[PDB]
């Protein structure tokens, strides 16, 4: 059974997977997510390194060609991470004019989504803005611009592509007694409520094995910060025991705003963490016991 | 043990592997390839529809990466395939004059082989240009510019960088009784003749089980074309029997010229065919009898 048919007929917009080219051409990977998955993210061709090398010089076969077989297959498109520092190149982090830094993230915002606009569901405007006591991560963004980057990159998006669902999204936000899980939410709450038009909160959801059921506790509280939208993405569970993957899928379940679910891969062997065969399918592309953990939990 | 090292211990250049930014940041590859393998390709970064997407305007991010990964890791780097219709953008495909596609194909090689000039130790500089009966395929580049799109295309590489080896590559030159194998043999000699730089022929190997043997054949009858090197490229075997193998490896061995061997992935579920498990390491990066047969062949 496909487990975003399944997703979805108990209310749910989607169960996605993070894929690329040269994923959809080799291995089982097109099959499966053409009869199992409803929603397609960009594992690699949409972050700034692959996207903007070079001032101004943008780079998006990769991503056109995901954007087009996701159409032509009916899939959702989800995007990003339009502003994180974890994949900028060098040009971006040496800029020290407020100013120009303002400009170049406004014009790497607009580019990507004007290119695709209309097509895409979710974009994850920011990603990692946080540290893990709760206070802003001070990245380039943070250091040159000051606090109202974030304000100013969902004002742009929304103006690029007043469609797409804007998003948040960080990690290590699994566990509702953790500073940084209170932190994000008590500031989104506060953003919005100044109209800042944060539509969602993604949640990067790697986990080690028993990790699974703090999210039931987690998930709920991410949703009280009154975003319209939460997600789980990036998800991979190391083990992938059937017990941590029904977790999170039940977690989703209870959250009313909570729209669906994203694994990071479909096959162990293409995981960044392949040694702990993190994914809910094996390096032959059998499923795993936790994928049918997931069917029979939601058939039920 | 490395099969790159003992193919150098046995007077050869290299035993190489085709990757690409997403493998080297997954699974076991960059790990299996450091340690076992002395080239590396570009699975799809440095193909036209990847490197030139508009008129002019190029991307490298991809192949920057793969580049820079090799250099810091003391790999040998092969690139390609500047002139390959099976890859090639609409654009390109839609123009009718003899100089325009002319000085477009010129402009596009030039400005690959400069970026790396100097690291690329193989170019493939036209790929698949015959029908299987030793005809010319008739792809834009022969029904605009005619049949000297081919001296054009190695006479513009060699200007570029004369420190690269440039080679023609096609398929299904398995067998020496095949028309295919003596075509190219044919036109090789006349168009060396004639001075077109042609340094390489480029065998892409895809073989069902039980041909390998036929190779011992093939392979020495592409050398007496008279080039200064042939090579095995792209090889992958249905089955992955260690027989065949060895019989590709050891016809590499019988041809002076023969400089090495470049398989077409790291594991299994990563191939093209994956279904056929045709590669050295399996799904779960485990090497497979056929990589233990090369390693004796190689001692023996
Ligand atoms: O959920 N995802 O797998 C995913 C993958 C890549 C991304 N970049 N930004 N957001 C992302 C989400
Ligand atoms: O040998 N190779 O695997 C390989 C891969 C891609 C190519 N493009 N052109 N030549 C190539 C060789």
């Amino acid at each position: 059974q496909s487990i975003d048919q399944l997703i979805k007929a108990r209310g749910k917009v989607y169960f996605g997977v993070a894929t690329d080219q040269n994923r959809l051409t080799t291995g089982k990977n097109a099959a499966i997510i053409k009869a199992d998955f409803g929603m397609v993210w960009p594992e690699n061709s949409m972050q700034w390194d692959a996207t903007e090398p070079s001032q101004g010089n943008f780079n998006f076969a990769g991503a056109d060609y995901l954007v087009n077989w996701a159409q032509q297959n009916g899939k959702l498109i989800g995007g990003g991470c339009l502003v994180w520092h974890r994949h900028l190149p060098s040009w971006v982090s040496s800029i020290t004019d407020k100013n120009t830094l303002t400009n170049v993230m406004k014009n790497h915002i607009t580019t990507l989504m004007t290119r695709y606009k209309g097509k895409i569901r979710n974009w994850d405007v920011v990603g990692e803005a946080f540290n893990e006591d709760g206070s802003l991560r001070q990245t380039v963004f943070l250091n040159v611009i000051g606090e109202d980057y974030i304000p100013i990159a969902f004002q742009t998006a929304r103006a690029a592509d007043p469609n797409a669902k804007l998003y948040i999204m960080d990690y290590n936000l699994d566990s509702a007694s953790y500073p940084k899980t209170q932190a994000i939410v008590n500031r989104v709450k506060q953003w919005r409520a100044a109209g800042v038009p944060i539509d969602g909160i993604g949640s990067q959801t790697h986990l080690s094995a028993g990790q699974g059921a703090g999210v039931l506790q987690a998930l709920p509280l991410l949703a009280s910060a009154g975003t319209p939208e939460v997600s789980i993405l990036m998800l991979d569970v190391a083990g992938a025991s059937p017990t941590d993957y029904v977790n999170v899928v039940n977690a989703c379940l209870n959250v009313q705003s909570c729209v669906g679910i994203t694994v990071f891969g479909v096959a162990d062997p293409d995981s960044w963490r392949a040694s702990t065969t993190p994914l809910l399918f094996d390096g032959n592309f059998n499923p795993k016991p936790a994928y049918n953990a997931i069917v029979q939990d939601l058939q039920q």
